[PDB]
């Protein structure tokens, strides 16, 4: 089986990616965020506190026939942007492009944050990243990827997110179509529950490559590029008038620059992130400070090759017996 579903920016700044998501029977359409960084599939839903839901779409179990409560089992998480969220657990069917998982955990939130809340346009999550960081107690679940990997063509997914356009996840199949060149593949630990690899080094604008080794994880739920502070600095160094901000957090820059393209290196291979793509729009509406898209990683305890980097390419994450990642220019 494959399946393949469009992802389309919930804004103007590529914040975050919902692709729409069928849960139950008949079908409940909630858009989700696919997040490559964590391993939850959780939803908004009729148990979630009212107060707490703002203009999302809800999942509604006792109108799925095939939904079930998973007896005794909870969750809870915390994002890396200090987010949550937590509740209990339902088995249902999922369908994501035509691919269709029976028995899924289908985490329904009780409790969320307000970053959550807020935002209208996320109706929950579908971790991607590996089981071992589900956070269902006292039985860990999979996630869809692990549940559909043995029913796939191929045991693969890939994410070919747009810049300021729709893209697509396609589950079970590469399509050969939708990059150019050709696609160079990179070791993953999973020793942390991501798909981590080491990128060989980067280079700013026009400038030469730096080979240097940068572990990070490949994560479409971060919206930014997380790198160290010496290759930040490096980046936007290029910029005339860029800071960095403490009252902002984070680098910051005149609305009125053209920024430099930055290229990580995949192997022996190039991923060029033109510079428009770093650029994240005023910091507060009518400001002419602009914020950055590379941001330092220093005391996050990791590098994050987030959306910035990942729409620049085409990523196969190949949940084979030994994981890879793959990257591809198009």
């Amino acid at each position: 089986s494959t399946g393949s579903a469009t992802t389309t920016p919930i804004d103007s700044l590529d914040d975050a990616y919902i692709t729409p998501v069928q849960i139950g029977t008949p079908a409940q359409t909630l858009n989700l965020d696919f997040d490559t960084g964590s391993s939850d599939l959780w939803v908004f839903s009729s148990e979630t506190t009212a107060s707490e839901v703002d203009g999302q779409t809800i999942y509604t179990p006792s109108k799925s026939t095939t939904a079930k409560l998973l007896s005794g089992a909870t969750w809870s998480i915390s994002y890396g942007d200090g987010s949550s969220s937590s509740g209990d657990v339902y088995t249902d069917t999922v369908s994501v492009g035509g691919l269709t998982v029976t028995g899924q955990a289908v985490e329904s939130a009780k409790k969320v944050s307000s970053s959550f809340t807020e935002d209208s346009t996320i109706d929950g999550l579908l971790g991607l990243a590996f089981s071992t960081l589900n956070t269902v107690s006292p039985t860990q679940q999979k996630t869809f990827f692990d549940n559909a990997k043995a029913s796939l063509d191929s045991p693969v997914f890939t994410a070919d997110l747009g810049y300021h356009a729709p893209g697509t996840y396609n589950f079970g199949f590469i399509d050969t179509t939708a990059y150019t060149g050709s696609i160079t593949y990179t070791a993953v630990s999973t020793k942390q529950g991501f798909w981590e690899w080491t990128s060989t080094g980067y280079a700013v604008g026009s400038g030469t490559f730096k080979s240097t080794s940068i572990d990070g994880i490949a994560d479409t739920g971060t919206t930014l590029l997380y790198l160290p502070a010496t290759v930040v600095s490096a980046y936007w160094a290029q910029v005339s008038g860029a800071k960095s901000s403490s009252s902002v957090g984070g680098y910051v820059f005149p609305c009125s620059a053209t920024l430099p393209s930055f290229t990580f290196g995949v192997g022996s291979a190039r991923i060029v992130i033109p510079g428009d793509y770093i650029d994240f729009g005023p910091i507060s509406t009518g400001s002419s400070s602009c914020f950055g898209g590379i941001q330092s990683s220093a005391g996050i305890g990791i590098n994050i090759f987030g959306d910035v980097a990942l729409k620049a390419a085409f990523v196969v994450f190949n949940g084979a017996t030994t994981p890879t990642l793959g990257f591809a220019s198009k």
